[PDB]
């Protein structure tokens, strides 16, 4: 038998740490990404700036939170600017208050105080170091939601429309935009034909008209970022709205920017600190607020172009706000007859791939809990507002955690022919049951939610095999074995339960033996006074060791 | 190595089961307990309709939902009538929108109102067979709300009294019904001193009510029960008090008459069905609120000591139900010179009882998130209103259970010399690591919440591992094993999450193996795409069979 044993301008600006080790090898190559990922905040900054429904707000919100975030950011590819959910969000949960087209001087001012508010959101949320409960956004209810969402925004933009020149013109360069994406999702080495073609779409239509001169967006005002927080109504009638639609950007503008940062980090072996990764995009915004940025935060899109033209740091992040410190100044008057439909299919692209109807039913014959997830954030953004078409997908994927949690699987248990491993009877149907004995496996933590449910349900399989051992003339059940190695947590009224389980077992003289704990658990099993009354004697190595010392 | 497997009167009435088997030895026994329980349901069931603010409605509910309980129920022990927390949160819940000083015949039409929807609450949670949330409602939540709440009333009930006779008899009566509990609760064979202390409160002070003749209750009006639903106002202006009066005392009466289903199964080992449980009681409410009856389920304190003065069945509910049957009818002109004081010291019995201050603060030195409910659940009830206090009391009750879930315990493994079984390395300081492998055991279920957590939780033990390799000049990691032991289940997105990775350490060539799965994952991993790239030579029997497989 074994004995169970029981067991300041680098903290704040972590620019220093690795920015004594950059190259020329490495700023050969963190600028070429950087020329294409500054090719797409061009095209892709002013078009889903036009989906919060002006467009230089989205270029004004890639200079100063990418860099502001390459000061105070934990990982290194990571490439930020404005995203395409959260401006979706952002221009319906405005729309359906104010207007832009009829108080543009207060449709700025809230898409501002929203943005301050998506700041100290995502600032004070990994201040406090709570920013695990980004993970309880699923992945299936971000597909119901994003394709529920881009529903009643298709509804809302296209009750703005009710030409030859633009109709057929609106296509073909959609299908400049499409079909780029029809071969990058094939070969992924062929990103660079879709790299440039949100940029070789504007600026081919750009000279088509520029000769066929004259709906264009057009003169812009060159220069730096306005000093706004005059542009933030923290005192006013509009400041619930702007802290809904901060609270409904600073989760799908973090959850898209720390999900980034995870699935960028695996592969290159960095740790990102995740908390400390929330405080840089909360400082990306609240900071950022100020300086006529709407709320920002790391892409899907142009993060896996950055780390697909090969980039190694976080200055591939000063090259975003280099290039772009560039081209509001100078390539301004060329954007003057720069299009409005050459940047709206632009937004389109981003909704039909918003749409990903196949893993939206490739969820129905694998789930049913992932299922309703998608058709609760289907019909709750449909149906009811957007805000709880994410409060019933989250809470309904909250539940299956909770439906397994309460009402776990016990298994019954048996040695396995052959070997001195004790595994359940419905998978291997050769283990055979010890005569003496029951093993049953409890295959969850043990909480209040499912201590009562033990006891209900241990007593069903002893009362099973004692009437099943009058059947065959057997020896009954002596020995009740617990394998607690799947019980992975347990409570202080957990702990009762298994001392409530004791005594009434004792009274049949019956024997409870707990069987391979992990840790977390020993240190409550020994360090307790419910833990006491088991002592060493009922705390066991592995079941093989608690049949072979028979507890009787 | 072993190959891993992979895997209508008797349904409506129960009455008619254990009917044809009732002896005469039993009912010996089932009359000497309900002499008792109508004993303890006689002056508690007049007291605490006193605590919900007439006493009669108490009395009319220990008839008609115990009989209606004996045809429908489920248990054999679990005795009926009215309990002691639902009627003071039926009492405050009602008293903050009405008075029953002024609205008499809207105090009974709301008492009634909420009866019926704490009937349909529980009938139509057991019909969906969704009664397991009624484990969500922890013992920690009800520590703080029982006791959250009887200072709230303490303080409603001490605003309608703002004599020599009546303070100097109501405390030598509570001292006949405060030292019976004292000397009840450490014998566990002296029940008998508290189970008519209650009764020879009331009769021994009637007749010093008798002799000293003349604030007494009078005379009650005999008789059967009112056919009521003539009182139900489902359409009215007070609809939604009584709705949320009876959604919660749906829950406060559901969780003492489930709690005490299973607590008084496990004694005798008889199966109760739990959700055609539930399904009782909400015949027990909503087919005799229109009987004069207020929200009844079975008791904590008159079911122990219906088995404390041996219950064998539920004829104890019919020997209930037909002894009330006498006394509505023969002994009310006995009680027309009944005190209210004496009624009300057995209120203020369940209010000392209630404030469990002992277990209030064991569970700050065992726990911390089971003290944060009791004291969210405290200051819930206080300062918000009662709903809100069981709301953020169960909702940080359930967020423990995925604060555990989110972020759970990785341990590093390592085979303990002398046997081929792979533990941790926070216990079992002796633990060796075999050197060309790392064990990492994944203690929690693989869900959305926590599978993009164990990719960078994996990788920093491997990354410790590696630099930890050349400092002994060991062989470095080449299989890092998942011993799946403690994976309870696993979702869509936890199973991607582990094809995700297997393609990462197939780039650095370390082979991840799954080890020692359990049911319910087996059939996930055998029965899916993302498990066919794993298959059987991934999926291994033990770590020791994985370790001894050597895949390289």
């Amino acid at each position: 038998l074994h004995k169970v044993s029981v067991p300041a301008l680098q903290y704040f600006f972590p620019i220093f740490h690795w920015g004594s080790d950059y190259s020329l090898r490495l700023l050969r190559s963190d600028v070429v990404s950087g020329l294409t990922i500054a090719s797409l905040a061009i095209p892709q900054g002013i078009s889903y700036a036009k989906l919060a429904n002006p467009p230089i707000i989205g270029l004004y919100s890639s200079f100063v939170p990418p860099l502001i975030y390459s000061l105070l950011g934990s990982s290194r590819d990571l490439a930020v600017g404005p995203v395409s959910i959260a401006s979706l969000v952002m221009g319906s949960m405005l729309r359906q208050a104010v207007s832009p087209d009829q108080e543009p001087i207060l449709y700025l001012q809230l898409a501002f105080t929203s943005t301050f508010f998506a700041g100290v959101f995502q600032a004070s949320l990994g201040f406090l170091r709570l920013g695990f409960i980004v993970d309880f956004l699923s992945k299936a209810t971000l597909t119901g939601f994003m394709g529920g969402a881009a529903i009643i925004v298709s509804l809302q933009q296209l009750k703005g429309l009710l030409a030859w020149q633009t109709i057929l013109m609106g296509v073909a360069f959609l299908a400049v935009l499409l079909t780029t994406r029809h071969i990058s999702a094939r070969n992924p080495k062929l990103f660079w034909v879709s790299a440039a073609a949100p940029l070789t779409s504007v600026i081919i239509s750009t000279i088509i008209s520029f000769v066929s001169k004259a709906s264009v967006i057009g003169d812009l005002p060159k220069g730096l970022n306005p000093p706004s927080a005059n542009m933030l109504t923290f005192s006013g009638s509009y400041v619930g709205l702007a802290l809904n639609t901060g609270i409904m950007t600073g989760i799908l503008s973090l959850t898209e920017g720390i999900a980034v940062g995870r699935t960028f980090a695996s592969i290159n072996n960095y740790q990102v600190d995740g908390n400390k990764e929330m405080m840089a995009i909360g400082v990306m915004n609240m900071a950022g607020s100020c300086a006529s940025c709407y709320v920002t935060t790391g892409s899907f899109s142009r993060s896996a172009v950055n780390y697909s033209a090969g980039c190694k740091t976080a200055v591939s992040n000063i090259v975003m706000a280099s290039a772009v410190l560039v081209t509001l100044l100078f390539l301004m008057p060329l954007f003057h007859y720069t299009p409005n439909v050459i940047l709206s299919a632009i937004i389109i692209t981003a909704v039909i791939g918003l749409i990903d109807v196949r893993g939206a039913a490739r969820l129905w014959k694998v789930d049913k809990l992932d299922f309703l997830a998608c058709m609760a954030a289907f019909l709750g953004v449909l149906l009811v507002s957007v805000q709880m078409g994410l409060a019933i997908a989250v809470g309904i994927s909250l539940f299956k955690i909770l439906l397994q949690v309460t009402r776990p699987n016990m298994v019954v248990k048996g040695v396995v022919p052959g070997t001195a491993s004790y595994r359940s009877m419905a998978q291997y149907r050769e283990a055979m049951r010890v005569p003496s004995f029951l093993v049953v496996g409890v295959e969850s933590a043990i909480y209040f939610a499912n201590s009562m449910y033990l006891g209900e349900r241990i007593m069903r399989f002893l009362r099973e095999e004692d009437e099943r051992a009058a059947k065959c003339n057997q020896c009954p059940v002596r020995c009740i074995i617990l394998d607690m190695s799947a019980v992975a947590a347990i409570d202080t009224s957990g702990l009762d339960a298994l001392a409530e389980l004791k005594k009434v077992l004792e009274k049949r003289n019956i024997e409870l033996v707990l069987a391979n704990p992990v840790g977390s658990v020993t240190e409550r099993l020994y360090n307790s006074v419910v833990g006491k009354t088991f002592g060493s004697d009922r705390v066991f190595f592995s079941v093989a060791e608690a049949v072979a010392a028979a507890p009787h």
